[PDB]
């Protein structure tokens, strides 16, 4: 039971709080399914304060607290949590001015970032240097240490490969409380392990992440479908390398059931309500039970001739599309205003009280061969007849730009789909019945058996993780937890070894 000294120091210097405010804090997520209270949080005010835990933890025999790092806690099911343990508040590496968090290479060819940082304080720090990440996440309000442990993905992943595709190195502090830089050249074995890593081996302190010039605006629209096979067609010839891609900066897709067609696109808040009535009545001319709409940008930059270059490439890419005639529909915003589009999404939800509300949400990798499988038997299916609350988002992504060295499982075919059904939950009854709806998704997929990988989730059970990762690929991921986690005590709410 004694400590050592460096860790009773934060104790003394009020780091290591065990008050119930502190502890309530680091309790719930935003899934806000699942909930528990750690002993401790620590306040970290610098990386050797993280030494200092964990050097503590490894070198303590006996020493019986997990120990989770809270990013933003964007987690849905209690995977930045520590019951009964520590959990490190990161966010107060950033506490201070010096020194900054967020550093952009003298060349202008990457950022470095605090582990704990937000992506929109990364985005706001780079565009003051001329240049932005490559790949993004929809929502800008994650931590760069968090998206990383998972993968990152948004409408670029097609063609520059998620989040994790876009790392030159790291510091990462390992469960022995060792210090340690790795990239490709160095120590390879911990940065593809702590990539899509799940918070298993370590702690991310630094990233050092790709950019490229900021381009200043994009060019935004909407393609609307009522057949499946033309709206999937058409996503994979956007997609399809032609090492080349076509002109497109970003691809994703939504789905729309015909119940709530109208509030739904309303909802948006792309479409106007002219808009929104023609595509009522393209569905009711079609005798559509879905709507598909494909929403892609083309980045442009402030050049004189961009916005005439922009309507010409664009109209050329358009004609080789099978959209309804005449259902394409553009915007024109700031590029910074676009990447942070989902911000003012949460303002409304959380001010009508709908975004403090329970998440279960689905998120999974569908292979290209079963994704008309997937819409018959879960869009035009299971779906129909409920009330919807939440992005239907679909689109195929490109395994080529995925390293399966790193942690972060995916299907095997060339070509899957990001699929992501955001439901919100409307309290009780709701809950339980979008929980069981999502497990009726899965049984229908298994039984179909369609090869499948779920993103965003936890497992319970050890042949599903197993499963998850693939056999092979599974003993590669316990081989590098024994070298960095010996103890098991790192993010134990992932439920993989605890
Ligand atoms: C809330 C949410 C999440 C989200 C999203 C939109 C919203 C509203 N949009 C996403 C998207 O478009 N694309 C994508 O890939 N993910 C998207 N997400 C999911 C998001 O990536 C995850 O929630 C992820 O966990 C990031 O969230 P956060 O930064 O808040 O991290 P956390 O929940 O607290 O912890 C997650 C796990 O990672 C470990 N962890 C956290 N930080 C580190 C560092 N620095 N080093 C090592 N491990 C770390 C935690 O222990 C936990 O297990
Ligand atoms: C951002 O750059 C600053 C330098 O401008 C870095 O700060 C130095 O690095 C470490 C901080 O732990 C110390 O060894 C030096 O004393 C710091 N210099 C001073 C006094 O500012 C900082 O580490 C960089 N941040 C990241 C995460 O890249
Ligand atoms: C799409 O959804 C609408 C419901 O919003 C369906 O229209 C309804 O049809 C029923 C049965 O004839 C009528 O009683 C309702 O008055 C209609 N509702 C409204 C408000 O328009 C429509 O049938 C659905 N289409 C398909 C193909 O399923
Ligand atoms: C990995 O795919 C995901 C997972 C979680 C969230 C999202 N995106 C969004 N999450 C929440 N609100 C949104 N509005 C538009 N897109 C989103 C996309
Ligand atoms: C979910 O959020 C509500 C309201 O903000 C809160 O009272 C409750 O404790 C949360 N539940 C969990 C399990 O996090
Ligand atoms: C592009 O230039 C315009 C006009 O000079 C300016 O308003 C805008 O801030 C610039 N966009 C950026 C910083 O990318
Ligand atoms: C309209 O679609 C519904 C549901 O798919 C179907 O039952 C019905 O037969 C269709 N109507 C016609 C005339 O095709």
């Amino acid at each position: 039971r004694p400590w050592p000294a460096s860790l009773a120091a934060l104790a003394l210097d009020g780091k290591l709080r065990t008050d119930s405010n502190a502890t309530a804090a680091a309790s719930t997520d935003f899934g806000n399914i699942t909930s528990a209270l750690p002993a401790a949080v620590l306040y970290p005010s610098s990386t050797a304060d993280l030494v200092a835990l964990l050097s503590a933890a490894n070198s303590t025999p006996g020493w019986p607290y997990t120990i989770a790092f809270r990013g933003r806690g964007h987690s849905l099911m209690g995977q930045a949590f520590a019951p009964g343990g520590v959990v490190v508040n990161m966010a107060s590496l950033g506490d201070a001015a010096a020194p900054p968090r967020i550093n952009v290479s003298a060349d202008g060819r990457y950022v470095d970032a605090g582990g704990e940082q937000v992506w929109i304080d990364v985005l706001r720090a780079s565009l003051a240097r001329g240049v932005a990440p490559r790949s993004w996440t929809d929502y800008l309000y994650l931590t760069v240490g968090g998206t990383l442990s998972n993968a990152g993905i948004s409408g670029q992943a097609f063609r520059h490969g998620p989040q994790i595709s876009n790392v030159l190195e790291m510091d990462v502090i390992t469960g022995h409380g060792e210090m340690v830089t790795c990239s490709k050249q160095l120590n390879a074995d911990l940065f593809d392990a702590v990539l899509g890593g799940l918070g298993q081996f370590g702690v991310i302190t630094r990233a050092r992440i790709a950019v490229e010039p900021a381009p200043a605006r994009a060019r935004w629209v909407r393609l609307v479908y009522t057949d499946f096979a033309a709206f999937s067609a058409d996503q994979e010839r956007l997609t399809a390398p032609r090492a080349s891609f076509g002109p497109m900066s970003y691809v994703e897709g939504s789905v729309f059931v015909n119940q709530s067609l109208a509030t739904d696109l309303a909802n948006t808040g792309f479409f106007t309500d002219a808009d929104v009535a023609r595509i009522v009545a393209l569905a009711g001319e079609r005798n559509a039970t879905t709507v598909y709409s494909i929403e892609a940008t083309l980045n442009y930059d402030n050049a004189t001739a961009a916005a005439a270059a922009v309507d010409q490439e664009l109209a050329s890419v358009l004609g080789t599309l099978s959209y309804v005639e005449g259902f394409a529909f553009q915007r024109d915003v700031a590029y910074a205003a676009f990447l942070d589009r989902v911000h003012g999404e949460e303002v409304a939800l959380n001010k009508l009280g709908l975004w403090r509300v329970p998440h279960p949400w689905l998120n999974m990798f569908v292979p290209r061969s079963r994704i008309a499988d997937f819409d018959r038997g879960v869009f035009k299916g299971i779906l129909q007849g409920t009330d919807i609350v939440g992005p239907l988002i679909v689109y195929p992504l490109n395994k080529s730009m995925w390293d399966d060295g790193m942690s972060a499982a995916t299907p095997s075919e060339d070509v899957f789909y990001a699929v992501s059904l955001l439901f919100s939950s409307v309290a009780p009854n709701d809950l339980a019945r979008l929980q069981e709806q999502n497990r009726r998704i899965l049984r229908f997929c298994d039984l179909a058996g369609i090869q499948y990988k779920t993103y965003l989730a936890r497992h319970t059970d050890r042949s599903d993780w197993v499963r998850h990762f693939g056999a092979a690929k599974w003993n590669r991921f316990v081989e590098m937890k024994n070298k960095y986690d010996p103890k098991r005590l790192l993010s134990p709410g992932q439920d993989i070894f605890n």
